[PDB]
């Protein structure tokens, strides 16, 4: 759903490391359009869905000598920790970066967008009872008219989930519950989007800098949280907060985030500063992440 002619298929170059994906171009529907391509060894309807402008939409599937293709909506510019941190421009372009009076290629209303973009999907999915349970800046991808599109593929879909540990923990992004017992649910997914959130606004910064993953496992049951960047207004920070509220039930729904940032879009303000000013100051990227 639909189905994919091999012939069709045209491919350009790979991506990434490793599973083994490609970019190609598919022809589908009499439209020909970029495809990122994987090929799987040896589910799919529920899989549009894609349907949703913020979730990377499939496109395509086809069986060819004994394989699986799966040809799914093609993302021109990575995913957005990079995207953002490419955006740093007193480090990529400095000579830009003060002609401009600016810190970022990015604006606060796109930086906003990208926030609202991902509430959006998780809003749609979390009512359809998905839970994500990966939600991290690196995890988004910034797909076409620089729009930020999720990840649909191995969704827990119920009430909670719990996984059992061992590979490397998302630490940083993981909320206490699922920290402690490795229990998954939509407000589980909401603090790690608050943690998305901060990232967004720190231009790609490393949560929590300097600290260890031990040091975290220690501090959060005593109530610490991640501090307000210097770039951030209130509100913003504020709500962060309440997706790292300590009782998952009282945090908020995405429907509520999503209202919250539709109303910040909609002011003339400005809610995270990208203009130099008199001092500007990029949250550390390095660390012993
Ligand atoms: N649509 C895309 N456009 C650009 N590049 C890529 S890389 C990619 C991908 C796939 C994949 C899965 C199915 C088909 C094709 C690729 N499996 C892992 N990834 C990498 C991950 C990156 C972070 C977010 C989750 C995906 N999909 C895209």
């Amino acid at each position: 759903y639909p189905v994919l002619d091999w012939n069709d298929i045209k491919f350009q170059d790979v991506i990434g490391e490793g599973g083994q994906v490609l970019k190609a171009r598919i022809k589908k529907d009499g439209l020909r359009m970029d495809a990122a391509i994987k090929r799987m060894k040896e589910l799919e309807v529920l899989c549009k869905l894609g349907h949703h402008p913020n979730i990377i939409n499939l496109l395509g599937a086809c069986e060819h000598r004994g394989y699986l293709y799966l040809a799914i909506e093609y993302a021109p510019h990575g995913n957005l920790l990079d995207f953002l941190r490419k955006s740093r421009v007193l480090e990529t372009d400095p000579a830009f970066a003060i002609a401009n009076s600016t810190a970022s290629t990015l604006s606060s209303q796109q930086l906003l967008h990208f926030a609202a973009d991902v509430a959006r999907g998780m809003d749609y999915l979390s009512q359809k009872q998905f839970i994500h349970r990966n939600l991290a800046a690196r995890n988004i991808l910034v797909g076409e008219n620089y729009v930020a599109k999720i990840a649909d593929f191995g969704l827990s879909r119920g009430q909670e989930v719990y996984v059992k540990k061992t590979g490397r923990l998302p630490v940083r992004w993981m909320a206490i519950e699922s920290l402690n017992y490795s229990v998954y649910t939509t407000n589980s997914d909401v603090w790690s989007y608050g943690v998305l959130l901060w990232e967004i606004v720190s231009l790609g910064g490393t949560p929590y800098c300097g600290m260890t993953c031990a040091e975290l496992y220690e501090k959060l049951p005593q109530g610490y949280r991640l501090e307000k960047p210097l770039n951030c207004d209130d509100e913003v920070y504020d709500l962060m907060r309440q997706c790292w509220r300590e009782k998952p039930y009282e945090r908020p729904s995405f429907a509520q985030i999503l209202v919250s940032l539709n109303r910040m879009l909609e002011e003339r303000k400005t809610y995270v500063n990208t203009t130099l000013y008199e001092k500007f100051t990029y949250a550390g990227i390095d660390c012993s992440a």
